[PDB]
């Protein structure tokens, strides 16, 4: 399933913010717009035995045009936030529910 990274107006938003997959579906991060963003999990909002650094890009790792994509995987079921590292004081984070 596909979640863009800024809303077509230029909001700094998740799109959706919040939604639920099944354990192991794809979820491809699309840049948007409102440029630049990336996608890590915060690792005290992840469930117990999930690694964030195999789930996040590096904070160095920055999109800045339309359409690049990165692409995660989740098992394990429970609850996940998402950010974006340059957005996160601006409220881009998101929460994905796996079951
Ligand atoms: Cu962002």
């Amino acid at each position: 399933v596909d979640v863009l990274l800024g809303a077509d107006d230029g909001s700094l938003a998740f799109v959706p913010s919040e939604f639920s997959v099944p354990a192991g579906e794809k979820i491809v991060f699309k840049n948007n717009a409102g440029f630049p963003h990336n996608v890590l999990f915060d690792e005290d909002a992840v469930p117990s035995g999930v690694d964030v650094s195999k789930i996040s890009m590096s904070e160095e790792d920055l999109l800045n045009a339309k359409g690049e994509t990165f692409e995660v995987a989740l098992s394990d079921k429970g609850e996940y936030t998402f950010y974006c590292s340059p957005h996160q004081g601006a409220g881009m984070v998101g929460k994905v529910i796996v079951n």
